[PDB]
């Protein structure tokens, strides 16, 4: 038996596995239970901590994926399948993973905690693109990732009730982070240097832990990739949460919050999943049925208010976006869009798409959108209309929420670093008109190009090694810059400096789509209030 | 005596005067009465035709200027004085002027009719910059210009009343146009080829005669320089016109519409002038107290509405703007602005000037303006704020009203030619930061640079000759282009082509500030409706 692969945590004994990486071995502890299985009576309830165990738990493979909708848009296509569950669906899914250097470290080592995205309705820590062996070998960090409940199981809310309080998926994340505090030192990690990082709904989750004091004590630095808690899709108010929950109950035959929830627990998990997308109020893209709710508990106020009122002195943050944030969303419901043609839309299709991409705003608001994104010297040109809609959806849902957060955090005490990710993977299977889509920087951060069985160029492998170095430098020191050596300047509300990440060296640019984001972050809220 | 200078018109006999130009003489008939003096009980009433006279009317000098406010902003400054009255003020001011080649054409000559600008509150046909001797000698047209009542005398309106109906200054213009129909042949002019042309409020007047059927039979072609009848300053509604007339009465000590106008008719003219600016509802620039009223008579509906519903087949129109339409207005009440320093305003001055330059709009509409005119990469930069506010005032009041008129007329059967005048006169006395200000193309249209006592360059004189040729070509044929010879394309709603007028040959461009005018012409009305 290998004693490097044996670890005891507060719950009992764990056995792990030695993983092989191109650069050397890595210890991996995959599928560590951290909660009691949230099944039967425990469906929709906050997670309870895992009760201690006798013997040795084999933590040698990824455990099950939390129940979730499975994308069927382009069946068998690499671009959609890479995000789909690669383990059995189950409600017994609250397990986390630890990767640590081999042999395990002797000096307390900085920890990176990954939170996957997937719109709060999908995702898993077992996806090939979140493999943590490459980052742990190259940068000698400890890496943790967890599963958390998604869809109705994680975020269905009857606000006020005991039986479905909402936000339990965020409580899964919080419990995983408490486990890191009590136990990561057993793997050689340092619980006083913990960096959260996540992408899309994971980035929004990282942001909500920033704004929730019981979580804020569990980490020290944050990375938000292509997401923010103030995004128009990442939260919902108490009333709309109850309307959606009640419509789901009605659609699956269920009738007092206690009795409605009790009838919901008798339904098969798949029956809930099959009716998830039917509770959305309007035809839309980038809108999800069950998301965090503002109930005054995890979030005291809306994220926009908590951001504006926060003191962030002592925090370091790294934030960024990809170059084409909204392209991927259009093939999921905007008129005239396909991955299999050039999606050169007409003007009527553009106007129609604006209401799908900016759902639940007034006709006047929609007209201000059409004003700002039409080129009035070329109002009919299909190629311009295509990127215009892509920019609408990307600015509204990602770029401008992120820029608002970065700007407030910097002005209110935090050190912020910002990037735009601009390299299109040579292996990307989506059409060329989509540019660099939402989610395609993650493989480079996790060093997936260093896997030999994949067919990345040698330059992409060097780029991966640069990006892992920035991320781990930030995790270690709060600063992505190489301690003794092209500098990455802090982002500030005045100068608004950020860097481009591609095969070329760092180039400093100014303004995260500043004219566009002035519309979304300043004017549109005022129009909605009048 | 000279038989060339004796002319008989319907009302009697006139004696003219020979005038010299560097290219030869010109016959001038100045101060021809075309209406009964609108004095005493005729104040505020429509003009009525001049009764015939015996003997010979002396037509060798300009007659009086209609009572008007005299600009005292920079006393003795050439830039302001060139627009101030250069004859005595009198209510007895309804005279017109005819300039014709010497000796008089014996065959019908196309007629240009000039309507002066001045905000409907000022102006005079005798100003040096409107001297018709140069256009008449070089282009061999007949030039007519007339005085019309301004300020309260021309546009004070108690709508529906018999004693102050409104729009009588426009009726003075119509009467002069009828005079031209009946009498211009006596000078060699062809009453079947009359081109109206005007600048600023004169351009708005031209547009108003386009949209009024009783006027529309008195001319055939139209030139609108830096003005349009749909300008936010060019008309007032009945309610606000009544409010303004009522407050003027109060401010001059007057108390029933009949009783109110009677007391105003007892007041010296200069008394009415002294209180004119005080009836304006808000602190403003480019806003005038007594302007045309929409009452259902001269204008059946608002000009914007009559434009959208018109059949303009058969109409040729020449329209254009100067390069910096708003600069001049800022020295009359925008915070931080002076002709004597660089007017490098601060952000707070910029925000306050938006409310003076866009008066009487909601705060939400003002935010929208600040959105679109701030550079969010440089929100504090004084030079950028100076130009931005100049663009706000110029786009709101001139460029975008003019672009709307051009697009509607073109798309509804008119043949439209559009220009931007981009030459800054070498003799200009205003500071360099105002660029090419409002009004400073007129002197080139009238060929003032040909006068040797003025200090224009040689190739400014050539420029002037080019523009006189364009204007006169258009008067003769509806097309400014040289009939047998760099082509000036028509402006269309699609291609939006226009030319730049400067010392360089014609350069064709696309779109009169198309992005900015989408805001003012498309979005901002929808915002004010909700
Ligand atoms: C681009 O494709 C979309 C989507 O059409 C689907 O994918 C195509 C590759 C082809 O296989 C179609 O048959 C598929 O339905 C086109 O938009 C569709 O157009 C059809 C008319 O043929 C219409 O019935 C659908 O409702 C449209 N779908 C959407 C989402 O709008 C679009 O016209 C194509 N653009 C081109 C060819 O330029
Ligand atoms: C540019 O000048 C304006 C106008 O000030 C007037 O003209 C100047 C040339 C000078 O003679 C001033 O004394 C005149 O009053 C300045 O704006 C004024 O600033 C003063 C303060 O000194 C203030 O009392 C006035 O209210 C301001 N007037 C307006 C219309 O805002 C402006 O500051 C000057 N810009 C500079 C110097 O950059
Ligand atoms: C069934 O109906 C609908 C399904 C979807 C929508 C709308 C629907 O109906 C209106 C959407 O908007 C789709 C949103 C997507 F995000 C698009 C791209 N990701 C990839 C990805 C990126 C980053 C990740 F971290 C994880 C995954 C997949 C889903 C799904
Ligand atoms: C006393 O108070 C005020 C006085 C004025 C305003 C506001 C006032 O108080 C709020 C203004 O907006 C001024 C507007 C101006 F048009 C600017 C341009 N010049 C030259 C010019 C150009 C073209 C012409 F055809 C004729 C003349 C005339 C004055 C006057």
């Amino acid at each position: 038996e290998d004693a490097e692969l044996l670890v005891t945590v507060r719950g009992g004994r764990l056995r792990g596995i030695r993983l092989k990486t191109p650069g050397g071995p890595v210890s991996a502890f995959l599928g560590i239970p951290f909660a009691e299985p949230p099944m039967g009576p425990r469906r929709f309830l906050p997670p309870e901590p895992k009760q201690p165990w006798s013997g040795v738990v084999d933590a040698t493979t990824f455990q099950s994926v939390c129940y979730q909708y499975v994308d069927t848009l382009y069946p068998g296509f690499e671009g959609t399948e890479m995000w789909n569950p690669n383990r059995e669906l189950s409600e017994d899914c609250l397990y986390l993973n630890v990767w640590t250097p081999y042999p395990r470290p002797t000096s307390p080592t900085p920890v990176l905690v990954w939170i996957y995205g997937g719109g709060f309705y999908s995702g898993a820590s077992s996806l090939d693109v979140y493999d943590g062996r490459f980052l742990v070998q190259a940068e000698r960090t400890v890496l943790v990732s967890m599963n958390y409940r998604v869809g109705a199981f994680g975020f269905l809310a009857l606000p006020g009730s005991r039986e479905a309080p909402g936000n339990v998926g965020l409580l899964d994340q919080r419990l995983a982070l408490q486990w890191v505090q009590e136990n990561v030192a057993a793997f050689g990690g340092d619980p006083t240097s913990v960096t959260l990082f996540g992408e899309s709904a994971g980035a929004a989750s990282v942001g909500m832990h920033l704004l929730s004091p019981p979580s804020r004590g569990l980490f020290h630095r944050a990375v938000l990739q292509s997401g923010a808690p103030n995004g128009p899709w990442a939260t919902v108010g108490m009333g709309e949460a109850r309307r959606r929950a009640t419509q789901l109950a009605h659609l699956v035959g269920c009738p007092n919050d206690t009795e409605l929830v009790a009838c919901l627990r008798t339904r098969p998990a798949q029956v809930l999943v099959n009716h998830e997308w039917h509770v959305l109020p309007q035809e839309s893209v980038f809108r999800f049925s069950f998301v965090p709710v503002v109930d005054g508990d995890f979030l005291s106020d809306t994220p926009e208010a908590l951001i504006n009122a926060g003191d962030f002195h002592g925090l370091q943050v790294l934030v960024g976006v990809v170059k084409d944030e909204g392209s991927y969303f259009l093939v999921y419901g905007a008129p005239g869009f396909s991955k299999d043609n050039e999606s050169l839309i007409s003007r009527a299709e553009f106007l129609a798409g604006v209401r799908v991409g900016v759902p639940q705003v007034s006709d006047l608001a929609a007209e201000a959108v059409v004003l700002h994104y039409t080129d009035w010297l070329h109002p009919e040109d299909p190629a311009r209309l295509r990127e215009a809609l892509s920019d609408v959806v990307g600015d509204h849902n990602v770029v401008c929420p992120v820029a608002q957060l970065a700007g407030r955090l910097a002005a209110q005490g935090a050190r912020v670093y910002a990037y735009v990710f601009e390299h299109r993977a040579s292996t990307l299977s989506w059409p060329l008109w989509m540019g660099v889509p939402h989610g395609y920087e993650i493989e480079f951060i996790f060093g997936i190009p260093l896997d030999p069985s994949r067919n990345y160029t040698a330059e992409e492998k060097i780029f991966a090694q640069r990006l892992m170095r920035y991320w781990a430098n930030f995790a270690r020191t709060g600063d992505p810059n190489e301690p003794r050596d092209p500098q990455w300047p802090p982002y500030t509300a005045g100068a608004q400096q950020y860097v481009s990440l591609d095969l070329r060296p760092l180039e400093v640019r100014r303004g995260l789509r500043a004219q566009a984001c002035a519309f979304w972050n300043r004017f549109l809220p005022k129009l909605l209030s009048a």
